[PDB]
C-alpha cells in the first residue's frame, strides 16, 4: 500500500514458514505490475530463484544471468536475479536500470555481495528513486533463537558429535524420519557424512559451491540425512522432521596485527539469527506436528570482527553513485565496523582488475582488493609465489608445488594469505588452478 512509495524501506520480518517467499512476494509482484513499476527481485541463490519463478509462473518473470551485464527488453517485465548478480552488474555495467521497486528475499544473507546490495538499495531508496522491501525472519539485531513456527517444534538440548563417532549417540541413527544437520565446515561435513554413510544412511552434502547442483537432489525422498553448511539458512525448503545443530560456524577475520591476513576462526558459536534460521528449516508443515530441533550451546550475537562487513564496503566503495552521495551499508549493518569515506575506492585498471579477480578468478573480496590495489594485472600470477615463508601452503603436511602457465615449478606461497583459498579440498584445487594461470 504505502510500501510501494519511493523513500520507503520495508522490513518484512514474519516468522520462518509464514509464507513470505511463496505467497506474499507473488502478491507484491502482481500489485507492482498493476502499478506499472520497474521491479527487481533478488534471490540468495540460483536454485532458490528457480523456485521463485515457479511461484510466479503466470507472471512475466525474466531470470538474469551474471554472464549478462544488462538486459533491457523495453517491455513490462519483472527482473529476477541472485544477490551477487546484482552487485556484479553494478560493478561492471552502467546500464543498470532505475528500478523503483526492489525486493530482496532472504535479506539476512551475510555474504559480502548481499550486504553490499542492501547498502546500495537503501541509498537508492533514500534518494527517492526507489521503494524497497527486505524479506527475512531474521533482520539485523535479531536475538530470538526460538521464533514462532507453523507447527510445534520440540527444542531438545543435548550433546552433538563434532566428528566421526562409534558409540553413545544412538538417537542420531535410530531416528526414523529425515534430518538436516548443520556443520561448521566442509571438512566437518565430510567427516560426519562418511560416518552416517557407513551406518547405511543415505546422505546429501550441501555447501555454497555445490548447492546449486546438490540441493535439487534433496527434493526427492531418496535420502535420510542432509549435511549442510550455513548456506541452507537462505530460504532452503526441506521436507524433514529433525534439525541437528551444534550451532557452530567458521568465521573469516581480517587480522591487522602486523601483516594483514584472513584467517578462519572457530568453530565458533553462530549468531541468534543463524540459529533461528537453522531451527526454522523444520516445523514448517501444519500437518506434521512432532518436528525436532536438536541443538547444543548458546549463540553469540557479536559478529563485529567478521570479514564480510569490511568486504561489503570494498564492493560498495567501487559501485558508482552521483555526487555527492556517499556509499554506505544498510541500517544496523552500518554499525558493525567503522566507516571511512572512500576508503576502498579504486580507480582505472586497478578497479577493473579488482572486479575481474572476483568474477573470473573466483577469489575472495579481501584477496582481490589486496592484489588489485598493488597494481597487479589479472593475468599476472607472480604474487602467488613471492610470499614470506609463513605463507607457504601445505596439503597433507607436504609443501604444495605448482606447475605454472609458463612451464615452471614453484612452491605455492602467496604474498597475501587468505585462509578461504585453502580451507578445503575444492577451495585448494581452485586456487591451484588460479596460481597456475589456467583461468
Ligand atoms: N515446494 C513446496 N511445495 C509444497 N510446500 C512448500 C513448498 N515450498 C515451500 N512450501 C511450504 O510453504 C510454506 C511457506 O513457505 P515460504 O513462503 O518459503 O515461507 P517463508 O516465510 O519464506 N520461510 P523463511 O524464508 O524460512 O522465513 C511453508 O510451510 C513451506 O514448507
Ligand atoms: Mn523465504
Amino acid at each position: 500500500e504505502d510500501i510501494f512509495r519511493k523513500k520507503r524501506l520495508t522490513i518484512m520480518d514474519l516468522h520462518p514458514g509464514a509464507g513470505k517467499t511463496k505467497r506474499i512476494l507473488p502478491s507484491i509482484v502482481r500489485e507492482a505490475l498493476k502499478r506499472r513499476l520497474r521491479t527487481l527481485i533478488l534471490a540468495p541463490t540460483r536454485v532458490v530463484a528457480a523456485e521463485m519463478e515457479e511461484a510466479l509462473r503466470g507472471l512475466p518473470i525474466r531470470y538474469q544471468t551474471p554472464a549478462v551485464k544488462s538486459d533491457h527488453t523495453g517491455r513490462e517485465i519483472v527482473d529476477l536475479m541472485c544477490h551477487a548478480t546484482f552487485t556484479t552488474r553494478l560493478l561492471s555495467s552502467t546500464r543498470v536500470p532505475n528500478y523503483n521497486l526492489i525486493v530482496m528475499d532472504e535479506a539476512h544473507f551475510t555474504d559480502p555481495c548481499s550486504v553490499a546490495a542492501r547498502g546500495y538499495i537503501s541509498t537508492r531508496v533514500e534518494m527517492g528513486e526507489a521503494a524497497a522491501i527486505f524479506m527475512t525472519a531474521t533482520p539485523p539485531g535479531s536475538t530470538d533463537p526460538f521464533p514462532q513456527s507453523n507447527s510445534p517444534i520440540e527444542d531438545i538440548e543435548r550433546e552433538i558429535p563434532e566428528r566421526s563417532w562409534n558409540t553413545g549417540f544412538d538417537w542420531i541413527t535410530d531416528y526414523q524420519g529425515k534430518t538436516v544437520w548443520f556443520v561448521p565446515s566442509i571438512k566437518a561435513g565430510n567427516d560426519i557424512a562418511n560416518c552416517l554413510r557407513k551406518s547405511g544412511k543415505r546422505v546429501i552434502q550441501l555447501s555454497r559451491k555445490t548447492f546449486d547442483t546438490e540441493y535439487p537432489k534433496t527434493k526427492l525422498t531418496d535420502w535420510d540425512f542432509v549435511v549442510t553448511t550455513d548456506i541452507s539458512e537462505m530460504g532452503a525448503n526441506f521436507r524433514a522432521g529433525r534439525v541437528i545443530d551444534p550451532r557452530r560456524c567458521l568465521k573469516p577475520v581480517i587480522l591487522t596485527d602486523g601483516p594483514e591476513r584472513v584467517i578462519l576462526a572457530g568453530p565458533i558459536p553462530v549468531t541468534p539469527a543463524s540459529a533461528a534460521q537453522r531451527r526454522g528449516r523444520i516445523g514448517r508443515n501444519p500437518a506434521q506436528e512432532d518436528d525436532q530441533y536438536v541443538f547444543s550451546g548458546d549463540p553469540l550475537r557479536n559478529d563485529e570482527d567478521h570479514a564480510h562487513w569490511t568486504e561489503a564496503k570494498m564492493l560498495l566503495d567501487n559501485i558508482y553513485t552521483p555526487e555527492g552521495i556517499i556509499p554506505t551499508l544498510f541500517g544496523p549493518e552500518r554499525e558493525k565496523t567503522q566507516a571511512i569515506d572512500g576508503e576502498f575506492r579504486l580507480k582505472g585498471e586497478q578497479r577493473k582488475t579488482f572486479v575481474e579477480l572476483m568474477r573470473r578468478g573466483d577469489l575472495p573480496v579481501w584477496l582481490s582488493y589486496k592484489v588489485a590495489s598493488a597494481g597487479i594485472s589479472y593475468k599476472d600470477r607472480e604474487w602467488c609465489f613471492t610470499g614470506e615463508r609463513n605463507n607457504q601452503i601445505l596439503e597433507e603436511n607436504m609443501e604444495v608445488e605448482i606447475w605454472t602457465r609458463e612451464g615452471e615449478k614453484k612452491k605455492l606461497r602467496p604474498k597475501w594469505l587468505d585462509a578461504r583459498v585453502y580451507a578445503d579440498p575444492m577451495a585448494l584445487k581452485d586456487f591451484k588452478e588460479f596460481a597456475s594461470g589456467r583461468k
